[PDB]
RNA sequence: GGUGGCUGCGGGAAUCUCAGACACCUUAAACGCUCAUGGAGGCUAUGGUCUGCGAAGUGAGAAUCACGCGAUCGUGUGAGGUUCAAGAGUCCCUUGGCGCC
DNA sequence: CGGTTGATCTCAG
DNA sequence: TGGGCGCCAAGGGACTCATCAACCG
């Protein structure tokens, strides 16, 4: 019924992992030269190319001797890539005319740490097992963390989070059954800094406590950044560094989002009806006394897998349009039965 | 002999076992390590700390178990307990930290 | 036959 | 002497989430 992506983990050998580095590099730079030839084509003509053009000049540039070493790399990768440009441009062009907010102008990009191509699946061509992925030019790749699935393989991201640390989204049209009928009718959630979530029904309130994870880790954060900052860049002792750094991060966010599905998902098996306010983090945090702690409770995530697991699992998230907290979490839940009914 | 974690594998997290170093003495906090090189600095609240018994840096290396093949150690494959939950991609924007001015 | 590749599609500034 | 310029990460906010006939070893 539902699209979904199942995230596991990759253990390329040495070869495989050339190729996802080899990949990733050649998807940026296809990105990066057909934004170029796009921005002249557009300069020099009235018009620039569009997904098309763009696509029969990547074939013509593959085909060629001038970046045939390009060939070698899985199609899809490159594809995508020309897609992810394209649809960089249609988000532009969604609202110049509108003045609600601007969205930027596509830009290059200049060999980040976080490097995802995206692959198809072609008659029979993704194919998942008890402990393996079946990836197009690269074969059998060792995968952990395989989770049930019963759904078509749509499409595989292969991604790079660290030097040596490989993620792959798998995306399935599974299907995804309706939880049975709630324990309660319907509650509110106050989200809040000192206090993550104070969540209500009238009867209890199972206030939910802040773990404050950027700013519990911030010394070790702020040692790690520090060492890096000492070293020269191109380096591999930097690169060595640059890793620590990246992995301090990266717990961090395991450990939000851990949170954040435990209990999104506590409540969309707890309550029927979840309110909660519309809450715009990004306005918030061009206040720097209020930044780091928003930052780090990041309501937004919170509220987009609340919502998102509500759709899923057959619940509705009435958001508000936009003691304390106790009683602004009340609020919220007759806000929310109101506008349900 | 007791206790706490630092680093590494165990898909995430909390635990938990193992391993590369430790520290404190029944008490809870703090810190990953080995070798080569580099020459006065690194961290922190006017000062304390580690340092010519080597500082920032720079390069390499180890950091679970079984089995297969090499002359204990390299090379390949396989396994990794436990409870909870697991929707991502794209582009753009923003701010968090550090460093220098 | 199993896997890989090139063409499809519907806006602009 | 905090704003500015370099880097390294995160979140926030919309939308979007592919298929098939030919070619090749």
């Amino acid at each position: 019924i539902r699209n979904k992506a199942f995230v596991v983990r990759l253990y390329p050998n040495a070869a495989q992992t050339e190729l996802i580095n080899r990949t990733l590099g050649s998807a940026r730079f296809v990105y990066n030269h057909f934004l170029a030839r796009r921005i002249a084509a557009y300069k020099e003509s009235g018009k620039g190319l569009t997904y098309g053009q763009t696509s029969s000049e990547l074939t013509l540039l593959k085909q060629a001797e001038e970046t045939s070493w390009l060939s070698e790399v899985d199609k899809f990768a490159l594809q995508n890539s020309l897609k992810n440009l394209e649809t960089a441009y249609k988000n532009f062009f969604r609202t110049v005319k509108q003045s609600g907010k601007k969205v930027g102008f596509p830009r290059f990009r200049k060999k980040r740490t976080g490097e995802s191509y995206r692959t198809q699946f072609t008659n029979n061509n993704i194919q998942i097992g008890e402990g393996r992925l079946k990836l197009p030019k690269l074969g059998w790749v060792k995968t952990k963390g395989q989770q049930d699935i019963q759904g078509k393989i749509l499409n595989v991201t292969v991604r790079r989070i660290h030097e040596g640390h490989y993620e792959a989204s798998v995306l399935c049209e599974v299907e995804i059954p309706y939880l049975p009928a709630a324990p309660k009718f319907a509650a509110g959630v106050d989200v809040g800094i000192k206090d993550f979530a104070i969540v209500t029904d009238g009867v209890r309130f199972k206030h939910e406590q802040n773990p404050k994870y950027y700013r519990s880790t911030l010394k070790r954060l702020r040692k790690a950044q520090q060492t890096l900052s000492r070293r020269k860049k191109g380096s591999a002792r930097y690169g060595k560094a640059k890793t620590k750094l990246a992995r301090i991060h990266k717990r961090i966010v395991n450990k939000r989002q851990d949170f954040l599905h435990k209990l999104t998902t506590s409540l969309v098996r707890e309550y029927e009806i979840i309110g909660t306010e519309h809450l715009k983090p990004d306005n918030m945090r061009k206040n720097r006394r209020l930044a780091l702690s928003i930052s780090d409770a990041g309501w937004g995530e919170f509220i987009r897998q609340l919502e998102y697991k509500a759709a899923w699992y057959g619940r509705l998230v009435s958001k508000v349009s936009p003691d304390r907290d106790e009683n602004a979490a009340l609020n919220i839940r007759r806000e929310a039965l109101v506008a349900a009914g």
